[PDB]
Parts: C-alpha cells; structure tokens; sequence
C-alpha cells in the first residue's frame, strides 16, 4: 500500500440511513431530523478504508475499525451523495492509519483519522464464537 | 447537569447490530464475522449521551453529534450487554462534551469523547430541507 494514495467512495444516501434508522429500538432517535446518522457516516468511513485495502491483502484477511476520530460539521438529507475521501498515513505490521474526510456535494461533513488492525478472518471468527454466550 | 457526573447505558447487542447489518448495501461487510460495529457503538453511546442531556434541553430544542473520537479495542458479539458510561465533561451554552467508555461485560471495548450541540429543532430542519434535492 502506498502511504498518501487518495481513495474515495461515493455513495448516495438512502431515506434508511438516517438517524432514527441506525437505532429504530430508541425513542429518543425516533424524533431526530431525517439526516444521516453519525454511526452510518463511521461505517461508510470504514467502508472505504476496508475498499482501498482489499488488493493487498493476502487470502483469508480482513479488517476491523481500532479507532475512529472525527468531526460532523454539517447534516445530509437522503438523496445526496456523500463522497468518503480516505488516505493512507502509515503502515506497521498489522496496523494501517487513515485521514478520513467526508463531502455532501454540498457542505463538507465530516473529518478526522481511523485505524484499523489487519485480521485472519477464520482465526479471528473461532475467537469470537469463543466469547459468544 | 454537573461535569464529572456519569450516566450510564446497558444495551443487549442483537444479531441484527453486527457489522453486515450496518450496510446490508455492502458486499465489502457481506461476509464479516458477527461482532458489534462500529457504526453501532458510536450509535449507542451518542444515544447514552442524547439520554444524560435530556434535563437541558428547552422545548422546541435537540441535540447533534458534532464529534466523536473513540478507540474500539475488542469486539462483541451479539448476546452481550454493552455498558456505556458517559460522563459529562463540559457544558457551555450549546455545547456539551462527554468521556464516554463501552464494557461488554467480558472485556473493555473502547472509550474516547463525544460532542454534541444543542439545536433549534424547526430551525434546523427548515435548514436540512434547503438542501434536500
């Protein structure tokens, strides 16, 4: 992977990528204005880190989010595309870091950095099964 | 609202809140291994805070996540209870800042700050629809 390489992913947000969608079990959430919801813009952060390292992974990896850190400066109604722009800060071992940075067409929305740990998926799958009550 | 005071959050994490449930529209996550996401924790402890503040608001008013920076530092599968524990570390006019951290009973599983701003509820919709297409 090449340190400072831009990826971006766009993705046109639905009427069930607000707020009230993230968590329909809260009543809280339930009055919130039909915007996209933070928890969603982290997955879609995510989502486009997990799309610029595919290539280089070997067979059987994957990924999981160790942090995220990041602004929300604007709001997103359903119907405009938010485009993630992620780019690589480092690399070490199993660790790759990530600027993040999120744009509604409108109004830049969100920005920050994420990380994430490089996974054998089967491996880390059986730990998980371990844990599960 | 007093700074220091801790309010806390228990959820039962239910299969539908791993990761392949955030973005059905992702063959990405199609196939990830069945761990709380991320997306979901920044959700849930957004929703811990939204509660903690609920004394503040005026009528006619809500709150918006403005950042949220957290570590995720293990993963948990559906069947265990989440705990967040929000704990209030500013409050100024509109703007409210918490150290939230996360437990899933088993393990700690990330912890970090979370911002949020108070809003004019009709005000801000009116300015969400401005940019609806």
């Amino acid at each position: 992977m090449r340190v400072g390489e831009r990826f971006t992913h766009d993705f046109v947000v639905p009427p069930h990528k607000t707020v009230r969608h993230l968590y329909p079990e809260s009543p809280e959430f339930a009055e919130f204005p039909e915007v996209f919801a933070a928890g969603f813009m982290v997955g879609l952060m995510e989502w486009a880190c997990v799309r610029a390292m595919a290539p280089y992974l070997e067979p059987g990896e994957g990924s999981l989010g160790t942090a995220i850190c990041v602004t929300h400066t604007a709001a997103t109604p359903p119907g405009l595309t938010v485009t993630v722009t992620a780019e690589l800060r480092s690399v070490e071992g199993r660790r790759l870091s990530w600027r993040v940075s999120a744009h509604d067409g409108v109004d830049e929305i969100g920005s920050g950095t994420h990380e994430r740990a490089v996974i054998h998926l089967e491996k880390f799958n059986a730990k998980v099964r371990q844990k599960t009550p």
